[PDB]
């Protein structure tokens, strides 16, 4: 079976219960993570020793909390104390730890169930060849001994307009936003980096990025986490938000795709 969970954020004992509740069994059952693995609940160390353990029964994809934590272990940026993180840069296996992290991927293609995953979606401005493309331009940054380089120049929130003409330090911020950062567009499909409301909250014109139509989602079902304040709902057809707030005090949801089934594990905070 395939199992598809949401935004971890440390909460590895409801994490671990969810798994329990539907049989999760690697060799027969693979799990896909929408990334947020680590910062505001209390394990994210068992979270990515749990998940480095599963090699091939798992598809991770790297959220923003995870690049901020490979950006405070490679002395880019400041710890935060409400990340909780201290335990975990602290672990005798930390460097094992953070550098298979930062060589995940940033999108998760399975043809056979025409599904796709990243961490905040796929802007509507990219087809699936460009996302795959800026996918790989990134990840060859994340897994180079030049990441500390690539984590200091991530950080920003311009350019929010694609064009296959990008180059350079604008290029990478963009991808990095769009598959980390995303939640709104305006009409043309520019990305809006500051509001983080459920769409109703939201000011016009800005709407949700599945809720304009692109090339991906048109061929392909989306599956994401990211963006908390939607709790999981309000999506079209073939769009699955999967982060329901688990860290926050909601839920950590888990759904099959085979029956697209939920299992729902309650906040323990
Ligand atoms: O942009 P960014 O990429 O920079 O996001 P972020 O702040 O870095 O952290 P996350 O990536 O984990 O996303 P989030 O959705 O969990 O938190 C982003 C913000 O929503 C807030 N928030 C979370 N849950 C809800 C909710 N149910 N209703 C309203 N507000 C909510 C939370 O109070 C946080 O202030
Ligand atoms: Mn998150
Ligand atoms: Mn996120």
């Amino acid at each position: 079976a395939t199992y598809l969970i949401g935004d971890v954020h440390g909460c590895y004992d409801e994490l671990i219960a969810l798994l329990h509740k539907v049989e999760f069994t690697p060799g027969k059952d693979t799990l896909w993570l929408t990334g947020d693995l680590v910062a505001r609940g209390p394990g994210s160390l068992d979270v990515l020793r749990y998940v480095k353990s599963l090699g091939d029964s798992v598809r991770l994809v790297l959220g923003n909390h995870d690049l901020h934590l490979l950006a405070v272990f490679a002395g880019i940026s400041r710890n935060k104390p409400k990340d909780r993180l201290t335990p975990l840069l602290e672990a005798p296996d930390a460097d094992e730890l953070l550098n298979w992290l930062r060589r995940q991927p940033l999108l998760q293609i399975d043809e056979e169930k025409k599904l796709v995953m990243a961490h905040a979606g796929i802007t509507p401005q990219w087809d699936l060849q460009t996302a795959k493309e800026c996918a790989r331009d990134v990840e060859a940054v994340l897994s180079s001994d030049s990441y500390p380089f690539f984590l200091d120049a991530m950080y920003g929130d311009m350019p929010n307009n694609w064009s296959p003409e990008l180059r350079g330090l604008g290029r990478l911020r963009f991808i990095t936003n769009a598959f980390t950062r995303m939640r709104f567009c305006f009409p043309n499909g520019q990305l809006d980096m500051y509001s983080k409301e459920s769409p109703e909250e939201a000011p016009a014109p800005l709407k949700p990025w599945f809720a304009i139509p692109g090339p991906v989602a048109e061929e392909y079902s989306i599956a994401f986490g990211h963006w908390a304040s939607l709790e999981g709902k309000g999506t079209p057809e073939g769009i699955y938000a999967l982060d329901t707030g688990c860290c926050w005090g909601g839920t950590l949801t888990c759904l099959r795709w085979e029956d697209k089934q939920y299992f729902v594990q309650p906040s323990n905070r």
